């Protein structure tokens, strides 16, 4: 397996309505339209391999991206790298789905996040709140500062409602796992939940997304899934 | 290890934020309050074994009836012995979590939710519908009769919103997973949804929970979701 075949076996796995939806969703030619689980049987056969995954991330096409996070090596990659591929996560299918789980999983996720969040622009700021997202998933509690986190709750009570649409989406999820998947923070983050209220990402030529962190929470709550902490499913 | 060492070590995980959300999702005494992560490394030492599990579901305690479940041998458990489980089901965490999940993974999931969907009792109903949640993220389509599950469909559509408040969630549930894991309906099982409409689970104590099924099945879209199978995740 290497960049020709996989290319090939990405396209043959492309599906039409699937497609739509990617595109719907932001994504631009070049484009399959892979649902996620069909690279499953693919990924098992790739080893990590940082150069594949770099020509695939290269070729700008959004199924080929998403399966280069999937085989990456975070572990190998520099700051400088996860730069190059955020500034080439041109809408947030990539920058939280993607570039965000890939980093959560390298020894300089936090540093990385924190920059981005502060940075400033929409999609590198979605990423980290979104890498946070995905590391509490990741990481024991014992691996966070409890002060830090209640900081980032208050940050989004106030700013949320004032941030890019892009990162809102974000901040909600941010809202939504440190209730579910940080528990020292439980309380506080569905108090904040609830003086936040819905929380609406404008989407372009389509409804737009009114999320409900504090109904969300009450879902998982029902599931029983309180404390509950697993890995991004990548596929 | 045996049943002392089992219940010592569930009722050291025990939590009062975990337990007081169980109660308030319609546990009663006995139970502890674990958190379903924990019983991972326990469960792994034991591996199999009905009769430790038996002892465990007897106690009538929640935690260690849901850790039965986990260490139980389903393939070796005959209808009788499911009956039984069911039977101490009180309430639907137990029903739909934990006896829905273990005949999930049995050979006669399908004849025994079936029996169980029709026999009109609202929490054995409840496991009958959640069961084949989970067999549908865990198994290929092979395993289902488009026909049979499509009749299924049109039976949630004519029943649903008159059946018990429990059923509901479960026939609800339903709807979502064959749109999204059960591809040859997709498109059958997101028009039901539209013509079934809001969903209403009254549940004592708290507000009523008002699903959207045609909504949940488009955000698991957006995702690429689409086909997507997920095997339950016990702990």
């Amino acid at each position: 397996m290497d960049f020709k075949t996989v290319m090939q076996e990405l396209e043959a796995l492309g599906k039409e309505r699937t497609k739509k939806i990617y595109i719907s969703n932001g994504a631009h030619e070049p484009v399959f339209g892979v649902a996620t689980g069909a690279m499953k049987p693919i990924a098992k056969k790739i080893k990590l391999n940082q150069e594949l995954a770099e020509e695939l991330y290269a070729t700008g096409n959004y199924d080929a991206m998403y399966f280069a996070g999937i085989i990456a090596d975070p572990k190998a990659m520099s700051e400088s790298d996860f730069d190059r591929w955020i500034d080439g996560a041109y809408f947030y299918m990539l920058s939280d789905y993607v570039v965000a789980v890939t980093l959560s999983e390298s020894n300089i996720a936090q540093d990385v996040a924190d920059k981005w969040i502060a940075s400033g622009d929409e999609l590198k700021m979605s990423a980290g709140w979104s890498c946070y997202c995905w590391l509490l998933g990741n990481r024991k509690d014992n691996a966070f500062s409890e002060s830090k986190i209640s900081d980032m709750l208050e940050m989004v009570k106030d700013t949320i409602h004032h941030s890019p649409e892009r990162t809102k989406s974000a901040m909600n999820n941010f809202l939504n796992t440190v209730a579910i998947s940080y528990v020292p923070l439980h309380e506080k983050a569905v108090e904040i939940a609830k003086e936040v209220g819905i929380v609406e990402v404008k989407r372009d030529n389509k409804k737009s997304s009114l999320l409900n962190a504090s109904e969300s929470i009450q879902k998982e709550l029902d599931r029983g899934r309180l404390g509950f902490k697993r890995k991004y499913v990548r596929c």
